[PDB]
């Protein structure tokens, strides 16, 4: 039982299906993944992917 989290350094509005939208300070709960480049998780009530180059995982 463990669900690591991360936080976006820069904001971004979702424009492509499958991706996850968020802003600065937005904490996302990860528990999925696409590849070694972009991960996957959910926020509030939606799922999507978010490359590490846009967030900072708090819990490795």
């Amino acid at each position: 039982m463990d669900q690591p989290c991360c936080r976006g350094l820069y904001d971004f509005e979702p424009e492509n299906q499958g991706e996850l939208g968020f802003k600065e300070g937005d904490i996302i709960t990860l528990t999925n993944q696409i590849d070694e480049n972009w991960y996957e998780g959910m926020i509030h009530g939606e799922s999507g992917f978010f490359p590490i180059n846009y967030v900072e995982v708090i819990v490795p």
